[PDB]
């Protein structure tokens, strides 16, 4: 019947390998070439008469 | 005797002014590429036996 096929597969390639960098929450944080900050921020106001 | 003496100028070059992107505190954190957080922070710990 129909089984699971694995093919050969040849040593890991270490330019194939980039989780090492975002494992764990704080990492998400560390590759963000910029965060979110309050003073970022820009509020419109809609003024009357 | 010795006064202070002026030379002649030219019209402002827009060339020449960059002083509208910095002058007030909130401009000068508007002008940094990255600012300073927390979560940016490592120390060390120097463990003893």
């Amino acid at each position: 019947m129909h089984t699971a096929e694995f093919l050969e597969t040849e040593p890991t390639e270490i330019s194939s390998v980039l989780a090492g960098g975002y494992n764990h929450p704080l990492l998400r944080q560390w590759q963000s070439e910029r965060q979110l900050t309050k003073n970022m921020l820009i509020f419109p106001l809609f003024i009357s008469d």
